[PDB]
């Protein structure tokens, strides 16, 4: 008896089964209903494209286990992997360093030959780029491939031809002007060990390799690894996974690391490999124009009269604001959980996230009696309907979202090294804590200080969190979706009274449910056996550590 259990790319997480007359990770051509359909063979009835599977052993590897992680099903994930003409079903054929540098490139070299993640962490242009070209040179000498990842936006041409002229050797590029004739052939090439390097984004991650040496990932921290549509993978996670299956170095680089990454230095995980004029305005009692003091507005115009460019920076948009007090400072706290408010002045009221707290909307703040009472953590405003006649800081400080501390300090340290240049903070709150910290002692001073504020709170990454959406028109009812699925979650073995589930909330903008909890793996479990169970069913999808934004 032989009878193999086939993956279709469907939207369901099982496999179909099929006869076979006379191995698994090859394709197959199946029936399905009437209609033919491609699939792949997950393991070995109506009977059944390739000679050898069609991915690696450790890319097949990782891909069983990142469907289990994220709970998405084998059909979609395994599919997704693949170049749109595998999909189809069509053949797998197609006719100068420093000290510091110096010590980085000897530290990785010394453990290259087994598992080691490394963090290069250094200030913009001190040439975490120079360690990348010159580790990959001592991998390309042993005539082992690379992969080397940057963000969707990060793959310029000036970039890349850096590259090719430093490497004697084929450098693939997959860039997204590439057609899917050209995209397959140059995954062929990589996977025949005819390209020595693959520069490519987040799906980049899964290209084939004869003998990957090392993978790089510059801008560790960016938010384009995050994938935001369907299989909600974070290619940064996967890439340190594989590098531990393959056993070999993985670098990833950022002059602002994430907080995630410090924690991973922090504890055993990762090992940190080290490269080496302000104004503060505080708004209170100001008189604003578009959310503009007039001193800044001052300095403004005497660098336009210079005939100089000025750039303004917001918090993106759509996000729920907070509220406070413009002439006292006073937030809008939840008395139960000490959390921000979020303001719905839509609805007209107050609401917290963290726990589920109604309040009305004062018109008066309760601490000095000003009817100035503002929301902070809008730019979608048309900032410029302002501007032509003629920041937030607090935005990011009292968000309701737990990440934008984090997303602010990177920026700023970014754009604080980007003649003498001048940079100018507007905000409510000036000798704030963590603001200080930032401002005062740099980076990573602020990174150490958030994350124990963040192990406080048992908040990412000292917990693990999963998110599970749903959109249903009727506003209503869904979240009765969600209350099915909580109480489905409570019973379930593994409560342990550290399972700690958000109730249906609205998101911040759709509903939603948050699960939080100290084991990653534990968590996991969680998820795989509530889910294992389910009926109704009203859109919902599952997003494993997510980055909320
Ligand atoms: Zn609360
Ligand atoms: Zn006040």
């Amino acid at each position: 008896m032989s009878v193999a259990h086939v993956a279709l790319p469907v939207p369901l997480p099982r496999t179909f089964d099929y006869l076979l007359p006379e191995k698994a990770g090859c394709r197959v051509r199946v029936p399905f209903g009437k209609q033919e359909r491609i699939g792949i063979v997950a393991a070995v009835l109506k009977p059944v494209l390739d000679d050898e599977p069609v991915f690696s052993t450790t890319v097949w590897r990782l891909l069983m286990w990142a469907a289990e992680y994220y709970h998405h099903p084998i059909g979609d994930v395994l599919f997704h992997a693949l170049p749109v003409m595998l999909r189809q079903g069509k053949p797998a054929s197609a006719t100068r360093l420093n000290t510091e540098q110096a010590t980085a490139v000897g530290a990785i070299h010394s453990a290259a030959d087994r598992f080691s993640a490394w963090l290069l962490a250094g200030i913009t242009g001190s040439g975490k780029t120079e360690v990348y070209l010159s580790v990959l040179e001592n991998v390309l000498a042993q005539g082992r491939q690379a992969l080397v990842m940057v963000p969707e936006i990060g793959l310029t041409p000036q970039t890349i031809a850096r590259f090719r002229q430093r490497f004697n050797a084929p450098v693939e590029v997959l860039h997204s002007g590439l057609n899917d004739s050209e995209r397959l052939s140059a995954w062929l090439k990589a996977k025949n060990g005819e390209a020595a390097i693959v520069i490519g984004t987040r799906s980049s991650l899964f290209t084939p390799f004869k003998d990957l040496g090392v993978i790089v990932i510059d801008e560790e921290h960016d938010s384009s690894y995050k994938q935001q549509e369907g299989w909600r993978y974070h290619a940064r996670d996967l890439a340190v996974w594989r590098a531990h299956s393959e056993q070999i170095p993985i670098i990833l680089g950022s002059a602002t690391p994430a907080l995630e990454t410090l924690h991973n230095v922090r504890q055993g995980k990762y090992r940190q490999l080290t490269l080496s004029q302000q104004h503060v305005l505080d708004l209170k009692g100001q008189p604003l124009q578009a959310g503009l003091s007039p001193a800044l507005i001052s300095r403004m115009r005497q660098h336009l009269q210079a005939d100089n460019q000025v750039i303004l920076f917001l918090n993106r948009r759509g996000f729920a604001p907070a509220l406070l007090c413009h002439d006292c400072g006073w937030i809008a706290e939840c008395p139960r959980c000490d959390s921000y408010y979020t303001l719905h002045q839509a609805q007209h009221h107050l609401r917290c996230h963290h726990c589920d707290s109604q309040r009305p909307i004062p018109r008066q703040c309760p601490s000095c009696g000003s009817t100035h009472l503002v929301p902070v953590g809008i730019g979608t405003e048309q900032l410029e309907q302002a501007l032509a006649p003629l920041l937030d800081v607090d935005g990011a400080l009292f968000s309701a979202d737990f990440r934008s501390a984090e997303r602010f300090a990177q920026l700023y340290t970014q754009v604080s090294g980007r003649k003498q240049g001048e940079v100018i903070l507007q905000t409510h709150h000036p000798e704030h804590p963590l603001l200080q910290t930032l401002l005062y002692k740099g980076y990573d001073a602020f990174a150490e200080q958030a994350l124990a504020e963040r192990q406080t709170m048992q908040l990412p990454p000292w917990t693990s969190h999963v998110l599970i959406r749903a959109e249903d028109h009727n506003n209503q009812q869904a979240p009765l979706f969600l209350q099915q699925l909580r109480n489905l979650l409570q019973a379930s073995p593994l409560a342990d009274e550290k399972l700690w589930v958000l109730g249906p909330v609205p998101a911040l903008a759709r509903w939603q449910i948050l699960l939080q909890h100290p084991s990653r793996v534990r968590l996991q479990h969680i998820v795989s056996g509530t889910l294992a169970l389910i009926n109704t069913l009203v859109k919902w999808v599952l997003d494993v550590d997510p980055i909320e934004g």
